[PDB]
């Protein structure tokens, strides 16, 4: 029913930031990268489904800047940015506001269902928000459809199309564009599906287009299998792209097919301590040297699917990077302090290249140049286990990250690599349900 099933939700969180890099232009000092302290609450409608057919949803969230140091640079993205739309970012300030992030009919009919409106990606295909606290936001619609097999498995598939977006740092949408922000893309749109056997075994596997500029690919096999009693988990997954502008203009991002492929395991020893195992491999010759898996190439413009995330400040998808991770999170339940975990991880790579040609090339640019990064980050989590405030979290992460070159952030042809941080993240989620 329309309005039995309905629930509100919602949510009041904090962020407090500080993150220095160093500047090898000016004697290696450490400066003040970011510096803020931001809360942000949302409220999130969701409706019933009339007659099981027809349905609405309305979501919410306010940003309010506290406290930010003349010398933190911006979009922090948690506070909006002062830019209201992404293509005009001039990256001079963060405000606060309020955005609406969810608004969209919804509908069912037998195994199909569609979203249409302000939404988020929700099914098999490779398109996807960016997550702060909030999501961001697509104008456009969805559908797809859901078929149990039994024991022989079940599918899902689904088909996005979207003309324009808002990172959750944006209060405004924006239209897309190839890399000079200016020559437009009408739109982008992506049919992805999911094939689970119901013996652990799953497949997946999506497309995508960005109107006359990039082809996307992206694909998936996951197992999981018990040892002593607990799941292994492990996947494969692949990520491509390639585009269709290779005139060596200011749109010519990536020669042939650039991708990243990735290794994960995962394990949970002893009842008591998660434990992850994680390997990528990149490759992305040509002008832009590394690789997205968003469609559209401006920052905040778009998004797209990567299920790979190691909270290690980088990215580590430089062409040629091969990188491993290793993460263990340790559940203290047993010191009897049940809600608090902690946790490190270390990441080292190598074998990272620069874009294989500039129009521009800086001082440090070498086309056979390789490179070298490393991270290890430290993680605090408590959630509340009983009472009034259950279920709310506290989090605390510390990186350090290292660039094994003297190249100044930005350049030497390595577009996506920045140097030496510091970074440590203090955050606050308090969840709560009004119905
Ligand atoms: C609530 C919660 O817990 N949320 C997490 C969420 O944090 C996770 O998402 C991750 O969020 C962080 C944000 O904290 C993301 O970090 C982004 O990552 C970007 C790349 O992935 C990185 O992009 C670079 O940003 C630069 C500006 O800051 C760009 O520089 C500009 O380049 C222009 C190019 O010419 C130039 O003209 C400008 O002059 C230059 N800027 C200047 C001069 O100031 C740069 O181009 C850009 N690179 C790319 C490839 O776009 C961001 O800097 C970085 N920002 C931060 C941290 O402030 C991280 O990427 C998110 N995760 C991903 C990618 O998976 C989320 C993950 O699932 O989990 C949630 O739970
Ligand atoms: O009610 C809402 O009140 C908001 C607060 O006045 C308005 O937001 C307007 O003003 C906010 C604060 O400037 C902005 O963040 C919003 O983007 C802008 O739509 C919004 O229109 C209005 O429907
Ligand atoms: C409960 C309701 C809370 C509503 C808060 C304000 O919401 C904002 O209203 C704007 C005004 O409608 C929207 O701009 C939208 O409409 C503008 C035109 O008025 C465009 O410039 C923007 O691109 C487009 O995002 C914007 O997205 C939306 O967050
Ligand atoms: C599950 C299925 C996942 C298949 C992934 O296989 C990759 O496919 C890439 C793309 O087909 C190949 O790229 C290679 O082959 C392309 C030609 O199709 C070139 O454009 C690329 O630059 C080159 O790296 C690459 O060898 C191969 O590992
Ligand atoms: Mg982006
Ligand atoms: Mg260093």
């Amino acid at each position: 029913g329309f309005i039995d099933d309905s629930t509100l939700t919602g949510g009041i969180y904090y962020w407090q930031r500080e993150r220095d890099r160093k500047d090898v232009t000016d004697g290696d000092k450490y400066k003040t990268n970011l510096s803020h302290s931001t809360w942000n609450a949302n409220l999130d409608f969701q409706s019933g489904y009339a007659a099981d057919m027809f349905g609405l949803d309305i979501a919410a969230f306010t940003a309010i800047e506290m406290a930010e140091n003349g010398d933190s640079s911006h979009p922090n993205e948690i506070a909006f940015s002062k830019s209201n739309k992404a293509y005009d970012e001039d990256w001079s300030g963060d405000k606060s506001g309020i955005s609406l992030y969810k608004a969209a009919a919804k509908f069912k009919y037998g195994p199909v269902w569609a979203r249409a409106g302000y939404i988020q990606p929700t099914g098999q295909t490779l398109l996807a928000p960016h997550w702060s606290f909030m999501p961001g936001t697509y104008q456009g619609a969805e559908a797809g459809a859901n078929f149990d097999y039994g024991d022989a498995g079940a599918l899902s598939f689904s088909y996005m199309w979207t003309n324009e977006y808002k990172a959750p740092w944006h209060l405004e949408m924006d239209e897309f564009y190839q890399n000079d922000k200016t020559t437009k893309v009408d739109y982008l749109h992506s049919f992805g599906a999911k094939y689970d056997f119901k013996n652990n075994f799953v497949l997946e596997a999506a497309f995508g287009q960005a109107e006359g500029y990039i082809d996307q690919y992206f694909a998936k096999a996951s197992y999981k299998f018990d040892i002593a009693g607990s799941p292994l988990t492990t996947s494969y997954q692949f990520y491509g792209t390639r585009d269709k502008v290779d005139d060596r203009s200011v749109n010519d991002l990536y020669d042939g097919t650039a991708w990243l492929q990735a290794l994960t395991f995962g394990y949970r020893a002893a009842d008591v301590v998660d434990l992850r195992l994680e390997g990528t491999w990149v490759k992305a010759d040509g002008q832009q040297g590394y690789f997205l898996q968003r469609m559209t190439p401006t920052y905040a413009s778009s998004n797209g699917r990567l299920d790979i995330w190691w909270d290690n400040r980088s990215d580590f998808n430089a062409n040629g990077e091969k990188a491993v991770f290793f993460g263990a999170m340790y559940d203290l339940k047993n010191w009897n302090l049940p809600g608090f975990a902690i946790g490190a991880s270390y990441v080292y790579a190598w074998d990272a290249k620069p874009a294989t040609w500039q129009s521009n090339p800086d001082a440090y640019y070498d086309k056979n140049r390789t490179i070298e990064e490393s991270a290890y980050s430290l993680d605090a989590v408590y959630t509340i286990q009983d009472g009034r405030a259950k279920g709310t979290m506290f989090k605390l992460h510390f990186t350090e990250y290292d660039n094994h070159s003297d190249i100044p952030s930005w350049g030497g042809g390595y577009g996506n690599i920045f140097q030496d941080e510091r970074d440590v993240k203090f955050m606050v989620i308090a969840p709560f349900t009004i119905f």
